[PDB]
């Protein structure tokens, strides 16, 4: 068994879309639009689904807005460099609510942003 | 870079835990417990999290209960049973929302549940 991804919902699929994939460097692996029950996907991610966990994003016609709850934590990627990814992050509108950094007692670097959406995601600059 | 995780608030670490490794099979990878924000963490998953992408399970001390939301979707699992899984879920600490059964239009077996907390989760399955 393997985890295949994770599902949120967005406020406006293209903008989910453009973040992921020119700000976070993911590719967008497939797409699709459910007519009869009027909701669009996405598949954004950094290889395939047959090898690894992707994001599912879903806009439901007409919903540009939910309710994001206390429940939910976020989604950790590995990233190429911290520093920079805020930057772009930043200037590309977003928010950095962490800035990078090595984490507490720790030496790793990471750091924390929100998407379009509010969506937490954390950052961390990491057989063979 | 990959997705490392996804990061999930429980209202019982033990009962989590047990859910994700004994119900669904996976492995618990890693603990650890922090004093100065008061939390503890369990991640589990089907593979160390050098290799794949895995759950953050986060049980902040005293907190048994959040709002879930609207926004966040799901965590999706493949299956080699889904009928199989349902039943085992069924009866320890899960509930079933849809009955596993191919997609409108397609024969891909899958089916929704949900785990201790409310969380939602999709299996999919991988003559008779
Ligand atoms: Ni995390
Ligand atoms: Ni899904």
């Amino acid at each position: 068994m393997r985890l295949l991804h994770t599902m949120l919902r967005v406020g406006d699929l293209q903008r989910s879309i453009d973040f992921y994939t020119k700000v976070l460097g993911m590719k967008l692996l497939r797409t699709s639009e459910n007519p009869e029950y009027k909701y669009s996907l996405a598949f954004v991610g950094y290889g395939p689904e047959t090898e690894e966990a992707v994001i599912e994003l879903t806009y439901n016609w007409g919903v540009d807005k939910y309710e994001l709850g206390t429940a939910y934590g976020h989604i950790a990627l590995s990233v190429d460099n911290a520093a920079e990814a805020c930057e772009k992050i930043r200037q590309n509108g977003g928010n950095v609510t962490r800035e990078a950094g090595p984490v507490k007692g720790g030496t790793t670097v990471i750091a924390f942003v929100e998407d379009p959406d509010g969506y937490k995601i954390e950052l961390i600059e990491e057989g063979n």
